[PDB]
C-alpha cells in the first residue's frame, strides 16, 4: 500500500570487490545490509553487471554468485527481488523462496510459465523496446504509451492465461535506454505511467535512479545527478508509483517523509 | 508573480577577518560564496552582515556596514543582484544608498520612522512575519490558526507600508519559518502547506525559506542525520505549491530538481 523501495545491488565479480565498480558476494552482502539500513524495503539483487558491454556470464555463474548472498539475506529476514533474465537463475531463485523475480525481458518464453505458475513469488514484468534485440533502440512509430500498453495487454494475457495470478504482477514500463535514446521518451513514461496502473488495475515499479536522461536535464556528469534523481523519484511517488528501484534509499525515504508530513497537515 | 521561481542564495558574513571553510566567513570568503551560489543557479544573493545563529553576539550597525561594504563593491562589479538581509535601520539605510535590489528584514519593517527612507528608494522589500514581533522572548502566536495570525499581520503591515509611499508591487511576503513561527514542527509544516492562502488573499508574491531549518530534522529517520534531501523535498513542494521566491543555502540541487519538474509539466501539457 505504501511506497516500496527496492535497493539496487549488482554482483559484478566472482571474488574481487573494491568498493567501486567491482562487487563480490561478500561485499554484496554488506551493500545489501547498508541499503536496508538506509531505508530500502527489498534488495533488488542482480547477479551480474548492469552495463551491456561486460561479457554476460552463464546462468551457472549467476547462481554461484547469488547462492551465498541469498543464504545470508534469508537469515537476516531481508526480502529479495532477484533481478535476472536467465530462466535457470529464475528457477533457482524461486526454489530459495525469493519475494520477487525481476526480469528485464518480461518473462517472454511461455515454455517456462508452468514453473512461474506454481510459485508464489511476485513477478516484476518489465517492458523494453529491445525485446531481445540489442540493435532495436526505439519503439515502433507512435505514442510510446500506446506501445507499452499493447505490450502489457499481450504479455499479461499470456502470463495469467498460463495460471500466473494477476495479483502477483508488478508492471515496469522501462526507463532510459529500455525506452529510447531521447530524454523526451523517458519523460513521457515518467509523466504518464499512471495510465498503466489505471488500465490494468496493477501496481507499477519505476527505476529512474542515475539514468542518463536525467543528466540531459541537468547538464552534469555521473556523480552529480543525485538531486535530479530525487526529484524524479518524488514526482513518481506523488503520481502514484507503488515501487521505486533506487541506488540511494535514504534521500528518497527522507523526501517521502516530508511529503507525507505535509499532506497529513493539510487533512 | 507570473514569472518563474526566483532563487535567493543565502550568504552570511560571520567574521571580520576569519575564514575557516566552515561556519566562519570573512567578507572575502563571503564574496567567494556569493559568486559560487550564483554559478550554482541563484538569481539573487541574500546577504546577511552577521551570523544568523541566535547564540552569536550581535555586532553593531557600524560593524555590519564595514563587513558588507566590500561585498557590495564586488557584487556590484559582477552584476550580481543583492537582497541585503539586515534588521538594523542604519545598515538598511546604508544598503539603500548602495542601491541594493532588495531589503530583507526579519523584523518586518515595524518602525514607521524609517518609512520615508524606504519610500524614496526603488528597492523591493521582503516583509517577514514572525511570532516574536519584537517580543523576542515570545515563542508562539496567540491562540487560533497560525495562518489567520499571519494574514492579520500582513493586513496591517502592508497597509502601513503602502500608505507611507511604498508602492505595493515593491512588496514580497515571507510568512516566516521554523523558530519565527513556533516550537512545533507541525507549525512550520502548516505554513509550508498553506502559504498559497496568502498569495490569494493579498495577490503578492511569497518567499519561503525552509533550507536547513531544524524542524526538517524531526522528519529524517535514523542515520547520520543529513538534512539536504529533506530540504530539497520541502523546496520542491514549495515550488509546486506556487512559491514565487525560495531562499536556500544550495541553489544547485533545487535548480536540478526544478528542471525535472518543468520537463515533466511540459511533457504533460503537450
Ligand atoms: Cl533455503
Ligand atoms: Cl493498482
Ligand atoms: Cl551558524
Ligand atoms: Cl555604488
Amino acid at each position: 500500500k505504501s511506497l516500496i523501495i527496492f535497493g539496487i545491488v549488482n554482483i559484478t565479480s566472482d571474488s574481487f570487490s573494491d568498493g567501486g565498480r567491482y562487487l563480490a558476494p561478500d561485499a554484496a552482502i554488506a551493500q545489501a545490509r547498508k541499503l536496508m539500513a538506509e531505508g530500502a524495503d527489498v534488495i533488488d539483487l542482480g547477479p551480474a553487471s548492469s552495463n551491456p558491454d561486460a561479457a554476460p556470464v552463464s546462468s551457472d555463474t549467476e547462481i554461484a554468485r547469488i547462492a551465498p548472498v541469498l543464504d545470508a539475506l534469508k537469515a537476516d529476514g531481508i526480502p529479495v527481488s532477484l533481478d535476472s533474465y536467465q530462466p535457470a537463475t529464475q528457477a533457482y531463485a524461486l526454489s530459495r523462496g525469493v519475494a520477487y523475480l525481476n526480469d528485464i525481458r518480461g518473462f517472454p518464453d511461455a515454455a517456462f510459465y508452468p514453473q512461474l505458475a506454481k510459485s508464489s513469488a511476485k513477478l516484476v514484468v518489465m517492458h523494453s523496446v529491445q525485446d531481445g534485440q540489442a540493435d532495436r533502440r526505439e519503439a515502433p512509430a507512435g505514442d510510446i504509451m500506446d506501445h507499452i500498453a499493447a505490450f502489457f495487454d499481450a504479455r499479461i494475457a499470456a502470463l495469467t492465461g498460463a495460471g500466473i495470478k494477476r495479483n502477483r504482477l508488478v508492471l515496469d514500463p522501462g526507463m532510459g535506454f529500455f525506452l529510447g535514446a531521447a530524454p523526451e521518451t523517458s519523460l513521457s513514461v515518467l509523466a504518464r505511467f499512471d495510465e498503466l496502473r489505471l488500465r490494468f488495475d496493477l501496481p507499477v515499479l519505476l527505476s529512474v535512479s542515475r539514468k542518463s536522461f536525467l543528466r540531459a536535464l541537468t547538464g552534469r556528469g555521473p556523480g552529480d545527478v543525485g538531486a535530479a534523481t530525487l526529484a524524479a523519484e518524488l514526482a513518481a511517488a506523488a503520481g502514484g508509483a507503488d515501487f521505486i528501484r533506487t541506488h540511494e534509499p535514504r534521500p528518497l525515504r527522507d523526501g517521502l517523509a516530508v511529503l507525507a508530513a505535509l499532506k497529513e497537515t493539510a487533512r
